């Protein structure tokens, strides 16, 4: 089939829950990013054949958020758009989906990625329409229900991390060390300017003030192992998982311009990387965190690669426990994993995370002259997704 | 480029607003349709590569409704699933998306379709999380907001219909005649058993009983022109659009098994039709209903067909005004359109409609010397999608 | 010490939950009752010194519901109004409060009574103002919370009834016989016209019609012991209390004009009865239903009367269990109690009940050689109030 | 009739909206105050015959808030309690109501006053019980609807202040000067310890911390006339009323122990003051602010006093405009009005305000050796209430 490339890859900074981006709707984050990704790719809005964006907390956002972001970004109305929901994997899945549409021969240029604003998720009244009749009811946290709660087992994603901790025998201490290393790498990457190429600033203008947001705010600078060790278990009594060793609730948008190699050549675009392969897989939801094992395996096999051939690795850090389990089984060289930091420090804006880690991977591969790169993440409901890139 | 075929095409009865399916979650309707579609295809669940389902009012449904439908159908958990939101076109787009993935070489068997339960849509409190602070606020109807309201023009889909009516000068009388023809064809189709093959009964587990739902309930048997003429305009004072000539709010699921011709020959599947081509298009959101014009023209062009050559046509009746305009412009033979009734009579469960009309198309084609078929529909946000089918 | 009399006593029909009065706000019911009570007293609105009305579910009713009732009745705005909340006893306490103010020398004419519309009670979001932050929360049923739940013991009023049943060993069978006697007396009373004098018809303004409500609708005509024996316990597994032997949720307004005997002689008013004495008492909230025992004993003591001397008794039937216990302890002649049915049959609109039973008492007294009457009721929170009447 | 006295008068500090007392329910404020008022009066809880407390935003507070405060304060369950709602006048009305019950001969010692927590008022869904059916609805601010919105004219209390400003021709400049003087007197009274006798501290203990609240937080220290003059109109375009010249949204509880003079003598209590007279009056709701004119007039006439005989005056400052109108018509000596400051600086916790200003008056009369004192306030819905005290 046609060769498929990434022409540009941009993301907004990742905001903290109810913090810096609390006033900026996901679709506005998405438009900011699309607009910058088009410019960076050096193509006209007119060259785009489709918009495919991830978004998980769609409640009250209005019809087709992806279509909304496309408009607000200045893209012509002629361009079709859809919104994808593969939970945590939505942002990454849109990129492989774009590669597939291109391969099928139906498009040359597709805007892919994801967007999410966890801070602005509504609460819900499920029986308002026909009435509650009598008795107290649940006022629902839509962010937990739609993005973080297992539909089948009736418990938080955090409990699937505990399940992995027990089954793979991953201690609280191990988990804390992993979390601390994530913090340290993020602080260094941030203070040394490693995300400057990737981040597109967000301008929020109020009745009087204008405020620019361009720095990832989730990371806790000067984190310590004693700091992590004092934390209480977040999800269960005597649990190993904490706020410290698990990723947070976050707001972000990350977008990539995807093109066929021939069309890039035509338009004078220098590609950042080729998409070599990808895959998705399902697992028992109670161990959803291990989804990347099978997705990474499938993708690597198709590629003809070996894990040891990989130069850089982005494995999303939803929970220390699942990332450790996955990293051990796949036999990762930890030195090549999440070099600029991971979700424990940077955050987890669900619909956009899979796109976020691929945007981070591509730019790191550029700056480090790394040739082969993997991006993979686990997905609530027991799924996994992955992509392999080879630098141009 | 592999040929893509439809192995089976199933749907539940279409429930009316707050009625027969009001207690059946969308994911359960999807699960019922999925189970029956796999059986009708005569395949093994473990040959299914992916589940791709349409669903628009995802609010409070939990993580990955497509995934829930898959799991509650008893499909193996190894199979990945994703939810698609393209509003009205979602159920049809999953089918074209499935063809694209097979054409890309990444799968041989995919479950596509859509599901929707409008009766169960919640209400939202958008500022519940960080507070309303002071002052009255909106208790939001999520069904309207995410399904039926334009995000850009801030008005109901009905006004997009009034816009086409005004622009094309389509009279109330014309609209009413079209609605009557839809109601007549639907009543005849239901009474003579035309939907018997396509519909999968839904069993509802009562407190100390069981009830079966297997009949479309939206149609108003015995509709008359005089009774339609008496209706007051629905969306605008002195408008032409009414409850009578516009589709309703409905609950349904429609699923199809999609396969490569090659895998179908290997499993000895007897395909219902070949997917010859497809298309999506974006238009001014203000005239969203005219989306099928460009989407249909694109697909037909790819096919090398003409409107003349079509034997059966399914054009969704979101509104009589937009259906009339599309039909006049595309020059359809009305005798070939919506032969068993359309959405004015049958209903419009948004996530599932694009799939529902494909189901209805393929089954109508099996009962006639109908070689060529077209399925097309308009999409809130200013889009259109279409598929062309050829009987096997 | 001036003598205090009742000049008139009126009430609306008692509506059942979500039925006939569901569209009539409590303040409108109050306004209807106020208007008729003033006319029946034959006084001029400008001789009224104060409005004092019972109302418990005030949530969202707007400022000063008593004031709204007064204004919508067409009473002069110069008249002050206040709303009283003593739960179940509110409507009766306004009457005693009125006697106290007249006895103090501060007024000659006061409108007293109560109003309630349980069908219209809202639901609440208690943390909407400053935010829920995260997590599912309760969507609160205000009717239950403000009207039927104990603030101290955290359980339903029904459990206070089970507590009395267990403590006094009042059997389900006893409770059921009492409920049947209430239903029988109510059916006979309604059919033979006993409530014709007391009830003021409520006119409801439909979309293109008018409907009149003038008949109590809670009673179940044709009630049988077998049908009551078959009911499942309402509040406790294996409990004695059921929907059958406990009162319902209802809508009503009951108003009385109260005057000094001296002002009545000056305006030539022919009084229905003299208020001889009254009492309120507090008890353990866990046995709230026994409040009438102490309240009745106190009032009787002040009067210099005995239970023997009473000719007619109105003891509110919030629950058969508590009515039985109060009656046994006070040694009532059951033939003299609730002669036209009680609240098991007629209903329990909380704000208005204490007033309703006074209305019913005075009108029953006018039809018999009933010289001495007692009105008493139990109050959630562990209280009782009582009034003693003597015919004029 | 019997002579009636105030034995003790305590209040919590007044908290600012969503500030210092946001975590302390009204009933808890009320209990803190009752407990201190009993101690200060030098009587046992056992000597109290009834609890009568004002509270306006009762929504979701559970049955009989007054009964709840009485319990939480340690008062025996035998003591009856009720909650009064006369809007702004509720707190003051309970005191005169107590005087009347005592005069009627039914009690010797009554706990009177009011309580309110505006910060904790819920939001409401009025059609949750039977359903909204379809369409956006209002998520209601219960604090505005129940305490600050005119039921009849459909506008904020602020608009009734504007109405007074226009009719009496009170300028924005006049209003600002009045507001500035209120701020200045409050700051001086606070910094000089004038409220030390009256305030009972509130201890809030969290999971870890304990925080004491004992200082009125509403006042803006160092206020200036330029500060006031820059403020925008709060309620209408080109309006005279601002946030600066109108009182705020506040939390407080104020309680008084009321006794007959004979019972005080019996128990060895030294009274703070005698209640000489009181009255309530109704006005056109559109000019509710002028209610104190007629209530003050009635009370003074009964007393046999003259305005010039008054030594101290507490006229509640809901709006500068209404207080100026009232003060002009009643010909007040401004030097004797709100000496320690008024509601513009101190706040307006509705159910408790009328009690708050009487607690302030009594203590000031003590410290200043003032002999005659007036307390009066306007009431939403067009009412007014007043009391006259003579020092013991």
């Amino acid at each position: 089939m046609k060769e498929v490339v990434i022409a540009s890859a941009v993301r907004t900074a990742i905001g903290s829950y109810g913090k810096s981006l609390k006033d900026v709707p996901a679709v506005d984050l998405g438009a900011t990013a699309i607009k910058e990704a088009v410019k960076k790719a050096g193509i006209k809005p007119e060259d785009v054949n489709e918009v495919i964006l991830g978004n998980v907390l769609q409640a009250g956002l209005g019809q087709n958020p992806a279509r909304q972001a496309s408009f607000k970004a200045g893209l012509p109305q002629e361009i079709p758009a859809m919104t994808i929901n593969k939970v945590c994997g939505s942002g990454l899945r849109t990129v492989s989906l774009a590669a597939q549409i291109i391969k099928a021969g139906d498009a040359d240029v597709i805007i892919a990625g994801g967007m999410e604003n966890m801070s602005r998720a509504p609460y819900l009244a499920n029986n308002a329409r026909w009435g509650y009749r009598m008795g107290n009811a649940k006022f629902v946290d839509e962010m937990i229900t739609d993005g973080l709660w297992d539909a089948f087992y009736d418990y938080h994603m955090g409990i699937t991390a505990e399940n992995i901790a027990e089954r793979w025998n991953i201690s609280r201490e191990e988990q804390d060390e992993f979390a601390l290393a994530s913090q340290k790498k993020a602080e260094e990457a941030i203070k040394s300017g490693q995300f400057k190429d990737e981040i597109v600033p967000v301008v929020i203008k109020g009745r009087k003030g204008e405020t620019v947001v361009d720095t990832d705010e989730h990371p806790r600078f000067g984190s310590t192992i004693e700091g992590l060790a004092k934390l209480k278990p977040a999800f269960k009594k005597d649990g190993t998982v904490t706020a410290g060793n698990a990723s947070g609730l976050n707001d972000c948008a990350a977008v990539l311009v995807i093109m066929s190699a021939e069309k890039a050549k035509e338009l004078g675009v220098k590609p950042l990387a080729k998409i070599v392969s990808y895959g998705s897989a399902g697992v028992d939801p109670k161990i959803m965190g291990y989804g990347p094992f099978y997705a990474t395996k499938a993708a690597i096999e198709k590629a003809g690669w070996t894990v040891d051939e990989l130069d850089l690795i982005e494995s999303n850090e939803a929970f220390a426990a699942q990332s450790l389990a996955v990293a051990k089984d796949l036999k990762f060289d930890m030195n090549k994993v999440n070099v600029n930091g991971g979700a424990i420090a940077l955050g987890h804006p669900i619909g956009a995370s899979g796109a976020r880690i691929l945007v981070t991977l591509v730019h790191a591969m550029q700056k480090r002259d790394a040739k082969k790169g993997l991006a993979t993440l686990c997905i609530g409901g027991g799924q996994g997704t992955a992509i392999l890139l080879e630098k141009c």
